[PDB]
């Protein structure tokens, strides 16, 4: 579907067509709650629903960890990758392994299922993980774990493929066929016959230079992004329409293929930084058709200029669409801004899993495309494309959140500083763009003058000066980088082919023009970052001085704006404009606050300094990706923090900020103010993304302060299953 977002969410919203156990692309299992639908617009494709069901304390009963599903799950998405992997192979004697396979999961099931009683297998997320309760569901767990162990030895005997072979497949056949993910329910304070929901919408395709070499037409080393979906929260109202409070995107997970990593010489770490610019671009072709499926026809339309517009549009709407996204394509310039909040932490240095590459090729090859162009794909209809250059914008920031992410003075476990730079860099550059786009819309409210005078405070001190140098330096940049790619992929394309296959000439040429070009654009980079370090050091000085005036001037804001906001009688347009500005300010300020006191790093900060930002990126209007290793924990946690944010804001008075949504301690008490409620949603998608992507629920994040978030971890338990060998 190459339809507009708002349609496509509202059809996924409606009344659906049931699919059948045996159909399902796979096990999901709490049967009932875990709803299975087929989509409503794409033929082949399924979508899971779930609403939220609440005991007689209003207490959550969906969305909660049962060791006999889970179980189940873990039983028959191993046994779909063995079936998978025996009807492929070249030996014989397809049918007795598989009835065998078969034959053993009914058993392992059957014993679970007698040795488990029903009300020890169920966790409650939403109170302590050491009631007497859940020290059973954890005793029961272990249990069914040293089942599940002696199931896949057992599994890989009579399959003949080894653990690492399965897990690959289940791997893969998850991937050839995602399904939407859905959860619905009522947030504290919904209106009547109103209700929320958020969904995950699988994305990406890949580019046709990916698919070329993928000995395709347009062992180590695949291509292609992963863990990557459109993340989608908002309300539905009582008529079904909708309306859209957060937009981004979930993943994509490391854009380079992390294991192939491990023992490698300079040139297979080449290969590697290759790859992940090759799936960098997919990324700016998944960029752009957010940004075309964010347009209504009317949209589309308004952009095509008078005289290339047909008289008339066919009568197949989609073949209408069609012809719009093509000539709004053809005449349009396109681009793109990403924001990458990262999380992982870069400096680690022991159980590093590669963080400190993940943050390195990652930022230098969205910096390779920045303020340049990329060829592209766009989807116009279901059998129909077009090829545009379009427009890229870097904005990276990477700080950690697991307990290495801010060691002592001295201590070696990890090294702080790996990120210094392209964090103050980001800040600076997030503040800038909120400065032009301040100047921007100062405009639309002369009759607020408390807006002018926070306007003005927010203006921070005069650095145009080294603004101008960096600017200067980073258009030098543009030359060589342009350079850099090209050389880089052609580097990748010899590589690829096999050591038989490979002229050692070529390889060693292309490989040190990437070097030249590297200390090269390495040389530059290092004086543009001295100069972002000035810039820093006086926004310090400024903020630290100013900073109980910003925000009594915040406050003032508000108070004018407020009352004007919940008018009966102000036209959509004006609120938007008051909400936009004020909420812009507040994300920023408050961004500040947490990074020039360096308190982003407490345990009571936590996600917030990486939520203010991806949410400030969300209101610059960019597309916000966030990321982790595969994406499965840290990241869904951002994720969480930052749709939590957005629903818990969008549902107020006013529509504006107050920080509540963070600050809030989380208590995990019988009685739990409005915003635990809310917070108690949330990790229902992310066991579903979870389930979707390993065959079990979880994230696995270590919770590092409790009063953060309303669970207690206990998905993280489950997660384990998906481990084990």
């Amino acid at each position: 579907i190459t339809e507009n977002i708002e349609t496509y969410v509202t059809h996924l919203l409606s009344d659906l067509e049931p699919v059948p156990s045996q159909n399902q692309h796979l096990a999901y299992g709490y049967p009932g709650e875990r709803q299975v639908f087929k989509d409503p617009m794409l033929d082949g494709k399924q979508v899971v629903v779930v609403n939220s069901q609440y005991d007689k304390h209003g207490r959550p009963v969906t969305g909660q960890p049962d060791v006999i599903q889970e179980a189940n799950n873990y039983i028959d998405n191993l046994v779909a990758a063995a079936k998978s992997l025996i009807d492929k192979d070249k030996k014989g004697e397809k049918d007795l392994r598989k009835n065998a396979i078969d034959e053993m999961a009914k058993t392992f099931k059957k014993s679970i299922s007698e040795t488990i009683p029903s009300d020890k297998a169920k966790a409650d997320l939403f109170s302590s993980k050491k009631s007497s309760a859940n020290k059973d569901f954890l005793e029961q767990l272990a249990k069914v774990e040293g089942s599940l162990q002696q199931f896949t030895q057992a599994v890989a005997k009579a399959s003949g493929h080894k653990l690492k072979a399965l897990d690959k497949e289940g791997h893969n056949i998850r991937s050839h066929n995602r399904d939407t993910l859905i959860h619905r329910f009522k947030a504290p304070n919904s209106k009547e016959g109103e209700e929320q929901f958020i969904m995950y919408i699988p994305c990406g395709r890949y580019t046709k230079r990916q698919q070329r070499l993928m000995g395709k037409d347009e062992s180590d080393l695949v291509l292609g992004n992963s863990s990557m979906a459109r993340m989608i929260a908002g309300t539905r109202h009582s008529d079904g329409t909708v309306t859209i409070h957060h937009d981004s995107f979930s993943g994509p997970g490391a854009r380079m293929p992390y294991s192939d990593f491990k023992g490698a010489d300079d040139y297979k770490k080449l290969a590697i930084k290759a790859v992940t610019l090759i799936n960098q671009e997919e990324v700016i072709q998944t960029l752009a058709q957010r940004q075309i499926d964010r347009m209504t026809n009317e949209d589309l339309w308004n952009k095509i200029p008078e005289e290339y517009r047909p008289d008339e549009l066919p009568p197949d709407a989609e073949k209408a669409r069609a012809q719009l996204i093509k000539l709004y394509v053809e005449h349009n310039p396109l681009s793109v801004t990403e924001c990458y909040t990262q999380v992982v932490t870069a400096g680690q240095r022991v159980a590093a899993e590669n963080q400190k590459e993940q943050f390195e090729y990652v930022r230098q090859m969205m910096d390779a495309f920045d303020g340049s162009k990329a060829k592209i794909t766009i989807q116009t209809g279901s059998n129909t494309e077009v090829e545009t250059a379009v427009g890229y914008q870097a904005r990276m920031s990477s700080w950690g959140v697991n307990w290495f992410r801010q060691v002592g003075a001295l201590n070696p476990l990890s090294d702080n500083s790996v990120t210094k730079n392209q964090n103050a860099r980001f800040v600076n550059q997030m503040t800038d763009d909120v400065i032009r786009n301040l100047d921007k819309v100062a405009q639309n409210l002369g009759d607020y003058d408390k807006a002018g005078a926070l306007h003005t405070l927010l203006k921070g001190p005069d650095v145009s000066d080294l603004n101008q140098q960096i600017t200067e330096k980073e258009n030098a940049l543009k030359e060589v980088k342009g350079a850099y790619r090209e050389a880089l992929f052609s580097y990748f394309e010899e590589y690829q082919k096999g050591e038989g296959k490979w002229d050692q000439a070529k390889l060693d040429q292309l490989k040190n023009q990437v070097d030249g070009y590297e200390k090269s654009i390495k040389k530059q980079e290092s004086a543009i970052y001295e100069l972002h370090n000035q810039i820093d050091a006086l926004r310090k000085a400024y903020y630290t001085e100013h900073k109980g005036q910003i925000n009594k001037a915040l406050q003032e804001l508000k108070e004018q704006i407020s009352p004007v906001i919940q008018n009966k009688e102000t036209d959509p347009e004006t609120k938007s404009r008051l909400q936009h500005f004020y909420n812009s300010c507040a994300y920023l300020t408050q961004a500040q606050e947490l990074y020039y006191e360096n308190t982003w790093h407490h345990g009571k900060n936590n996600f917030k300094l990486q939520t203010l930002m991806a949410s400030l990126s969300c209101e610059l209007d960019y597309a916000n990706t966030k990321g982790s290793k595969s994406n499965n924990d840290r990241g869904q946690r951002l994720a969480q923090k930052i749709v939590g944010n957005a629903l818990w804001t969008a549902m107020s008075e006013d529509g504006l900020y107050t920080g509540e949504f963070l600050d809030h301690r989380r208590t995990h008490g019988k009685e739990v103010s409005n915003v635990e409620q809310l917070d108690r949603e949330l990790t229902t998608i992310q066991a579903l993304h979870h389930t979707a992507n390993t065959g079990v629920s979880g994230g696995k994040f270590e919770i590092q302060d409790k009063a953060n978030f309303a669970d207690n971890g206990l998905f993280g338990k489950v997660a384990n299953f998906a481990k084990i060998k």
